[PDB]
């Protein structure tokens, strides 16, 4: 079925949980056998939240190359995303470190450092132009270079620094910072707001390595963010929009990565981002 009509005939009918509950039966089910070792329990924030064997981003490091990360290839679409956790104080140095292997422009982040009173990710990045961080057991330093502070987000440009080589490299942050603690947004208008912004920076383009985004596990709002992006993408690409099937494409993305749209409202709000986005394309 085409997407705005078969949203209507869910909301009618009051379905979603069942809908919700079939993606969640047909989604693959891969081994993550390395996330699961005994070393690595201190580099996972959630117990039941693991990347894939196969599809896992491996650390250029012969000691331990573990970091919770997946990479989403979408190849019809042409754009690939590095999906992760919230850093832990223990990954810090990890996640910039993968950042920097993997060439990437910007970090995408959909969650505040604390919320709901408890804190949902480490401060990894600087705050303050004059007081830089030192990641001594990565061997890189991160300086803030300026910040713009929107009402629904803000965007940092950063310096990192990878000390063994004394090369330098521009960062872009995006921080989506007005999600609510509970549920989703009402309206879909500043998630692709931001969405755009995004893309207009290059982040999102194959001159570049993966855009990195996260959350608190790296799953939820970060598979919304990709499936939007994905799903508009598809819809311009191809002679009959009305072909794009927004759950087929969430099935795909979930071969890459578990749990991808965390609730049935999660997967409501994905339905309105695309069906408001492609008007607004055109
Ligand atoms: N990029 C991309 C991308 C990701 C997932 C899908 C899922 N759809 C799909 O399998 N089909 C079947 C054959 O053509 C119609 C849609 C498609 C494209
Ligand atoms: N290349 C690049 C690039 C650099 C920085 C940004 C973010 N903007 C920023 O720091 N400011 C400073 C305060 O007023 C103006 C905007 C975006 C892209």
């Amino acid at each position: 079925m085409e997407m705005e009509k078969e949203f209507e005939q869910i909301d009618k009918s009051g379905s979603w949980a069942a809908i919700y509950q079939d993606i969640r039966h047909e989604a693959s089910d891969f081994p993550s056998r390395v996330a699961k070792l005994p070393k690595n329990k201190n580099r996972n924030r959630y117990r039941d939240v693991s990347p894939f064997d196969h599809s896992r981003i491996k650390l250029h490091q012969e000691d331990n190359d573990y970091i919770n990360a997946s990479l989403i290839k979408m190849e019809e679409a042409q754009r690939s995303y590095i999906l992760t956790q919230g850093p832990l104080p223990n990954t810090v140095g990890h996640f910039w470190e993968m950042v920097w292997e993997q060439k990437s422009r910007g970090v995408v982040m959909l969650n505040r450092v604390m919320e709901k009173g408890s804190l949902k990710c480490a401060q990894y990045w600087p705050q303050k132009e004059e007081k830089e961080m030192i990641f001594e057991d990565t061997n890189l330093k991160l300086t803030l270079i300026s910040e713009d502070i929107k009402s629904y987000y803000t965007v940092r440009q950063l310096e990192l620094e990878n000390l063994t080589t004394q090369e330098t490299r521009e960062i872009l942050h995006f921080h989506y910072t007005t999600w609510p603690d509970f549920g989703v947004p009402e309206s879909p208008a500043s998630f692709l707001n931001f969405l755009f912004k995004v893309r207009e920076s290059g982040s999102l383009s194959p001159e570049h390595g993966p855009v990195v985004v996260h959350c608190s596990a790296g799953i939820g709002r970060s598979g919304t963010f990709c499936l939007a992006d994905t799903c508009l993408l598809l819809m311009d690409k191809r002679k009959d929009p009305s072909s794009v099937d927004i759950k087929k494409v969430l099935l795909e993305m979930r071969k890459f990565r578990m749990g991808l749209i965390q609730t049935a409202d999660q997967l409501r709000f994905s339905y309105l981002a695309v069906i408001e986005g492609a008007k607004f394309i055109m």
